[PDB]
Protein backbone atom coordinates (compact mmCIF):
# COMPACT_ATOMS: atom_id res chain seq x y z
CA UNK A 1 0.00 0.00 0.00
CA UNK A 2 1.17 3.71 -0.60
CA UNK A 3 -0.53 6.79 0.28
CA UNK A 4 -1.21 9.63 -2.01
CA UNK A 5 -0.83 13.21 -2.25
CA UNK A 6 -3.51 15.55 -1.72
CA UNK A 7 -4.26 17.17 -5.22
CA UNK A 8 -5.26 20.46 -3.80
CA UNK A 9 -2.05 20.73 -1.29
CA UNK A 10 0.88 21.86 -3.56
CA UNK A 11 -1.19 25.00 -4.58
CA UNK A 12 -0.36 26.16 -1.51
CA UNK A 13 2.89 24.59 -0.09
CA UNK A 14 4.95 26.27 1.94
CA UNK A 15 8.57 24.64 1.40
CA UNK A 16 11.15 24.59 3.97
CA UNK A 17 13.76 27.67 2.99
CA UNK A 18 10.08 29.77 2.43
CA UNK A 19 9.61 29.30 6.13
CA UNK A 20 12.74 29.50 7.28
CA UNK A 21 13.27 33.07 5.52
CA UNK A 22 10.28 33.96 7.31
CA UNK A 23 11.94 33.17 10.92
CA UNK A 24 14.15 34.92 12.87
CA UNK A 25 16.80 34.03 15.17
CA UNK A 26 17.94 35.22 18.79
CA UNK A 27 20.70 34.35 20.87
CA UNK A 28 19.77 32.51 24.23
CA UNK A 29 22.28 31.48 26.46
CA UNK A 30 25.17 29.42 24.82
CA UNK A 31 22.99 28.72 21.90
CA UNK A 32 19.83 30.58 19.99
CA UNK A 33 16.14 29.94 18.35
CA UNK A 34 15.03 30.30 15.51
CA UNK A 35 11.09 30.93 15.72
CA UNK A 36 8.35 32.38 13.81
CA UNK A 37 6.99 35.55 15.23
CA UNK A 38 3.41 37.18 13.94
CA UNK A 39 4.40 40.34 16.01
CA UNK A 40 0.61 41.86 15.60
CA UNK A 41 -2.14 41.90 18.19
CA UNK A 42 0.85 41.59 20.70
CA UNK A 43 -1.64 42.04 24.16
CA UNK A 44 -2.11 38.09 23.79
CA UNK A 45 0.68 35.64 22.53
CA UNK A 46 -0.21 32.24 21.59
CA UNK A 47 3.15 30.09 21.74
CA UNK A 48 3.23 27.25 19.57
CA UNK A 49 5.12 23.90 20.66
CA UNK A 50 6.21 20.80 18.67
CA UNK A 51 7.27 17.72 19.82
CA UNK A 52 9.48 15.22 18.86
CA UNK A 53 10.67 14.58 14.79
CA UNK A 54 9.23 17.90 13.83
CA UNK A 55 9.72 21.93 13.87
CA UNK A 56 7.99 25.12 14.38
CA UNK A 57 7.24 24.09 10.29
CA UNK A 58 4.64 21.69 11.73
CA UNK A 59 2.43 24.43 12.42
CA UNK A 60 2.54 26.75 9.17
CA UNK A 61 -1.12 26.00 8.00
CA UNK A 62 -2.32 26.00 10.94
CA UNK A 63 -1.00 29.86 12.41
CA UNK A 64 -2.24 32.00 9.30
CA UNK A 65 -5.88 31.07 11.43
CA UNK A 66 -4.74 32.72 14.73
CA UNK A 67 -2.44 35.85 13.60
CA UNK A 68 -5.28 38.18 13.22
CA UNK A 69 -6.73 37.72 16.88
CA UNK A 70 -3.40 37.07 18.65
CA UNK A 71 0.57 37.81 18.04
CA UNK A 72 1.64 34.03 17.29
CA UNK A 73 4.83 32.54 18.14
CA UNK A 74 6.98 29.20 17.23
CA UNK A 75 10.24 28.28 18.13
CA UNK A 76 12.55 25.35 17.14
CA UNK A 77 13.18 23.40 20.22
CA UNK A 78 17.04 23.23 21.01
CA UNK A 79 18.78 21.09 18.31
CA UNK A 80 15.62 20.60 16.43
CA UNK A 81 14.44 22.64 13.04
CA UNK A 82 17.26 25.57 12.37
CA UNK A 83 17.50 26.48 16.18
CA UNK A 84 21.03 26.24 17.56
CA UNK A 85 22.55 23.40 19.41
CA UNK A 86 22.18 22.71 22.99
CA UNK A 87 25.39 23.79 24.51
CA UNK A 88 26.21 20.31 26.49
CA UNK A 89 24.55 18.19 23.72
CA UNK A 90 21.92 17.12 25.99
CA UNK A 91 18.19 17.33 24.90
CA UNK A 92 16.38 16.02 28.12
CA UNK A 93 12.99 17.41 28.85
CA UNK A 94 15.17 20.12 31.45
CA UNK A 95 17.10 20.84 28.53
CA UNK A 96 14.80 21.81 26.33
CA UNK A 97 13.16 23.70 28.75
CA UNK A 98 16.32 25.36 30.34
CA UNK A 99 16.43 26.89 26.38
CA UNK A 100 12.80 27.57 26.19
CA UNK A 101 12.04 29.44 29.19
CA UNK A 102 15.49 31.40 28.76
CA UNK A 103 14.04 32.42 25.19
CA UNK A 104 10.25 33.52 26.87
CA UNK A 105 12.20 36.06 28.84
CA UNK A 106 13.39 38.08 25.92
CA UNK A 107 9.81 37.81 23.82
CA UNK A 108 7.87 40.98 25.62
CA UNK A 109 5.67 38.48 26.84
CA UNK A 110 2.08 39.42 28.16
CA UNK A 111 1.25 38.42 32.00
CA UNK A 112 -0.97 35.35 30.57
CA UNK A 113 0.14 33.54 27.50
CA UNK A 114 -1.94 30.99 25.81
CA UNK A 115 -0.45 27.75 24.78
CA UNK A 116 -0.88 25.08 22.13
CA UNK A 117 1.27 22.44 22.49
CA UNK A 118 1.68 19.11 20.40
CA UNK A 119 3.23 15.79 21.62
CA UNK A 120 6.34 16.52 24.43
CA UNK A 121 5.78 20.43 23.40
CA UNK A 122 2.58 20.10 26.06
CA UNK A 123 4.63 18.79 28.16
CA UNK A 124 6.63 21.86 28.05
CA UNK A 125 3.76 23.84 28.01
CA UNK A 126 2.27 22.22 31.00
CA UNK A 127 5.42 22.11 33.10
CA UNK A 128 5.45 25.71 32.70
CA UNK A 129 2.29 26.20 33.56
CA UNK A 130 2.77 24.54 36.73
CA UNK A 131 5.78 26.57 37.47
CA UNK A 132 4.37 29.35 36.27
CA UNK A 133 0.64 28.78 37.77
CA UNK A 134 0.08 32.77 37.13
CA UNK A 135 0.89 33.39 33.38
CA UNK A 136 -1.21 30.74 31.66
CA UNK A 137 -4.16 32.28 30.08
CA UNK A 138 -4.97 28.82 28.46
CA UNK A 139 -3.79 25.84 27.18
CA UNK A 140 -4.74 23.75 23.99
CA UNK A 141 -3.09 20.32 23.78
CA UNK A 142 -2.96 17.30 21.21
CA UNK A 143 -1.29 13.95 21.36
CA UNK A 144 0.15 15.31 24.46
CA UNK A 145 1.92 13.87 27.69
CA UNK A 146 -0.84 14.10 30.12
CA UNK A 147 0.47 11.52 33.09
CA UNK A 148 2.34 8.98 33.95
CA UNK A 149 1.69 5.65 32.75
CA UNK A 150 1.14 3.75 36.32
CA UNK A 151 2.30 -0.34 36.30
CA UNK A 152 -1.49 -0.97 36.50
CA UNK A 153 -2.02 1.54 33.19
CA UNK A 154 0.19 -0.56 31.52
CA UNK A 155 -1.30 -1.42 28.13
CA UNK A 156 -0.04 -4.78 26.29
CA UNK A 157 3.93 -4.13 24.91
CA UNK A 158 4.84 -0.74 26.47
CA UNK A 159 6.90 -2.61 28.29
CA UNK A 160 8.85 -3.70 24.93
CA UNK A 161 8.22 -0.77 23.00
CA UNK A 162 10.16 1.84 25.43
CA UNK A 163 12.78 -1.14 25.98
CA UNK A 164 13.40 -0.78 22.46
CA UNK A 165 13.99 2.40 22.20
CA UNK A 166 16.42 2.80 25.51
CA UNK A 167 18.37 0.18 23.86
CA UNK A 168 21.14 0.29 21.54
CA UNK A 169 18.74 -1.13 18.76
CA UNK A 170 17.01 1.66 19.44
CA UNK A 171 19.89 4.08 19.26
CA UNK A 172 20.72 2.73 16.38
CA UNK A 173 17.32 2.95 14.54
CA UNK A 174 17.56 7.14 15.15
CA UNK A 175 21.20 7.95 15.34
CA UNK A 176 21.65 5.62 12.05
CA UNK A 177 18.68 5.28 10.61
CA UNK A 178 16.71 8.16 11.35
CA UNK A 179 13.38 6.62 12.26
CA UNK A 180 11.28 9.40 13.37
CA UNK A 181 12.10 11.44 9.99
CA UNK A 182 12.20 8.18 7.96
CA UNK A 183 9.15 6.31 9.35
CA UNK A 184 7.38 7.63 12.18
CA UNK A 185 6.70 11.21 10.31
CA UNK A 186 4.98 9.55 7.14
CA UNK A 187 3.76 6.41 8.59
CA UNK A 188 1.37 8.99 11.08
CA UNK A 189 0.64 11.10 7.95
CA UNK A 190 -2.44 9.74 6.04
CA UNK A 191 -1.78 11.77 3.23
CA UNK A 192 1.78 11.92 1.49
CA UNK A 193 4.03 14.90 2.16
CA UNK A 194 5.14 16.96 -1.36
CA UNK A 195 8.56 15.68 -1.81
CA UNK A 196 9.32 19.80 -0.80
CA UNK A 197 7.48 19.11 2.95
CA UNK A 198 8.85 16.26 3.33
CA UNK A 199 12.74 17.78 3.33
CA UNK A 200 11.94 20.46 5.03
CA UNK A 201 11.84 18.07 8.19
CA UNK A 202 14.51 16.07 6.68
CA UNK A 203 16.87 19.12 6.75
CA UNK A 204 17.90 19.05 10.57
CA UNK A 205 18.11 15.44 10.76
CA UNK A 206 19.44 14.82 7.12
CA UNK A 207 23.33 13.79 8.48
CA UNK A 208 23.41 10.12 10.08
CA UNK A 209 24.42 10.38 13.69
CA UNK A 210 25.00 12.49 17.27
CA UNK A 211 22.79 15.12 15.35
CA UNK A 212 19.87 13.25 15.72
CA UNK A 213 20.12 12.68 19.10
CA UNK A 214 16.80 15.03 19.90
CA UNK A 215 14.71 12.94 18.38
CA UNK A 216 16.28 9.39 20.22
CA UNK A 217 15.87 11.52 23.54
CA UNK A 218 12.15 12.72 23.68
CA UNK A 219 10.82 9.29 23.70
CA UNK A 220 13.33 8.02 26.30
CA UNK A 221 11.75 10.85 28.75
CA UNK A 222 8.49 8.45 28.43
CA UNK A 223 7.00 8.83 32.14
CA UNK A 224 6.44 5.09 32.42
CA UNK A 225 7.03 4.89 36.26
CA UNK A 226 8.32 1.61 35.64
CA UNK A 227 11.74 2.36 34.83
CA UNK A 228 11.16 5.72 33.72
CA UNK A 229 13.39 8.74 33.95
CA UNK A 230 12.34 9.91 37.76
CA UNK A 231 12.78 13.24 37.42
CA UNK A 232 10.55 13.65 34.41
CA UNK A 233 7.77 10.81 36.22
CA UNK A 234 7.89 13.49 38.90
CA UNK A 235 7.75 16.35 36.57
CA UNK A 236 4.77 14.49 35.08
CA UNK A 237 3.09 13.65 38.37
CA UNK A 238 3.38 17.26 39.56
CA UNK A 239 1.66 19.23 36.54
CA UNK A 240 -0.41 16.36 36.17
CA UNK A 241 -1.94 16.69 39.72
CA UNK A 242 -1.91 20.49 38.62
CA UNK A 243 -3.97 20.13 35.77
CA UNK A 244 -6.61 18.23 37.47
CA UNK A 245 -7.50 20.68 39.82
CA UNK A 246 -7.64 23.78 37.30
CA UNK A 247 -11.04 24.62 37.39
CA UNK A 248 -10.63 28.30 36.40
CA UNK A 249 -8.09 27.35 33.37
CA UNK A 250 -9.36 26.98 30.23
CA UNK A 251 -8.44 23.89 27.92
CA UNK A 252 -8.97 22.70 24.32
CA UNK A 253 -7.93 19.06 23.48
CA UNK A 254 -7.71 18.09 19.90
CA UNK A 255 -8.58 14.47 19.63
CA UNK A 256 -7.26 12.29 16.63
CA UNK A 257 -7.68 8.70 15.40
CA UNK A 258 -7.23 5.87 17.97
CA UNK A 259 -3.39 4.42 18.06
CA UNK A 260 -1.10 2.28 20.48
CA UNK A 261 0.28 5.60 21.89
CA UNK A 262 -3.67 7.39 22.04
CA UNK A 263 -5.70 5.78 24.52
CA UNK A 264 -3.84 7.18 27.39
CA UNK A 265 -4.03 10.37 25.90
CA UNK A 266 -7.63 10.80 25.48
CA UNK A 267 -8.65 9.44 28.53
CA UNK A 268 -5.85 11.30 30.87
CA UNK A 269 -7.27 15.13 29.25
CA UNK A 270 -10.81 13.79 30.37
CA UNK A 271 -9.77 14.23 33.97
CA UNK A 272 -9.03 18.00 33.23
CA UNK A 273 -11.54 20.41 33.99
CA UNK A 274 -12.92 23.47 31.73
CA UNK A 275 -11.69 21.29 28.67
CA UNK A 276 -13.57 21.68 25.59
CA UNK A 277 -13.11 18.54 23.52
CA UNK A 278 -12.94 18.69 19.42
CA UNK A 279 -11.95 16.05 17.15
CA UNK A 280 -10.04 16.16 13.64
CA UNK A 281 -10.02 12.90 11.00
CA UNK A 282 -5.79 12.46 11.40
CA UNK A 283 -2.84 10.23 12.96
CA UNK A 284 -0.44 11.91 15.73
CA UNK A 285 0.62 14.60 13.60
CA UNK A 286 -3.02 15.48 12.52
CA UNK A 287 -1.46 19.09 11.27
CA UNK A 288 -0.37 17.71 8.10
CA UNK A 289 -3.49 16.18 7.38
CA UNK A 290 -6.48 19.07 8.97
CA UNK A 291 -4.57 21.99 9.74
CA UNK A 292 -7.45 23.96 9.12
CA UNK A 293 -10.00 22.50 10.69
CA UNK A 294 -7.43 22.54 13.72
CA UNK A 295 -6.81 26.48 13.44
CA UNK A 296 -10.51 27.03 12.98
CA UNK A 297 -11.20 25.18 15.95
CA UNK A 298 -8.33 27.59 18.36
CA UNK A 299 -9.24 30.43 16.71
CA UNK A 300 -13.03 29.91 18.17
CA UNK A 301 -11.33 28.78 21.43
CA UNK A 302 -9.18 31.94 21.75
CA UNK A 303 -12.01 34.47 20.90
CA UNK A 304 -14.27 32.62 23.44
CA UNK A 305 -11.53 32.96 25.93
CA UNK A 306 -10.63 36.48 25.33
CA UNK A 307 -14.36 37.74 25.24
CA UNK A 308 -15.09 35.99 28.33
CA UNK A 309 -12.17 37.45 29.57
O1 LIG B 1 3.55 2.72 17.13
C1 LIG B 1 4.72 2.90 17.28
N1 LIG B 1 5.41 3.97 16.87
C2 LIG B 1 4.92 5.13 16.14
C3 LIG B 1 4.84 6.34 17.06
C4 LIG B 1 5.98 6.85 17.64
C5 LIG B 1 5.87 7.96 18.47
C6 LIG B 1 4.61 8.51 18.71
O2 LIG B 1 4.49 9.61 19.56
C7 LIG B 1 3.48 7.98 18.13
C8 LIG B 1 3.60 6.88 17.29
N2 LIG B 1 6.72 3.77 17.24
C9 LIG B 1 6.77 2.57 17.88
C10 LIG B 1 7.87 1.88 18.45
C11 LIG B 1 9.25 2.54 18.45
C12 LIG B 1 9.17 3.56 19.60
C13 LIG B 1 8.90 4.89 19.35
C14 LIG B 1 8.80 5.81 20.40
C15 LIG B 1 8.98 5.38 21.70
C16 LIG B 1 9.24 4.04 21.96
C17 LIG B 1 9.33 3.13 20.91
N3 LIG B 1 7.68 0.70 19.02
C18 LIG B 1 6.47 0.16 19.07
C19 LIG B 1 6.35 -1.11 19.64
C20 LIG B 1 7.51 -1.88 19.75
C21 LIG B 1 7.44 -3.16 20.29
C22 LIG B 1 6.22 -3.67 20.70
O3 LIG B 1 6.12 -4.97 21.25
C23 LIG B 1 5.07 -2.91 20.59
C24 LIG B 1 5.13 -1.63 20.04
C25 LIG B 1 5.38 0.81 18.49
N4 LIG B 1 5.58 2.05 17.91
Amino acid sequence: TSKVYDPEQRKRMITGPQWWARCKQMNVLDSFINYYDSEKHAENAVIFLHGNATSSYLWRHVVPHIEPVARCIIPDLIGMGKSGKSGNGSYRLLDHYKYLTAWFELLNLPKKIIFVGHDWGAALAFHYAYEHQDRIKAIVHMESVVDVIESWDEWPDIEEAIALIKSEEGEKMVLENNFFVETVLPSKIMRKLEPEEFAAYLEPFKEKGEVRRPTLSWPREIPLVKGGKPDVVQIVRNYNAYLRASDDLPKLFIESDPGFFSNAIVEGAKKFPNTEFVKVKGLHFLQEDAPDEMGKYIKSFVERVLKNE
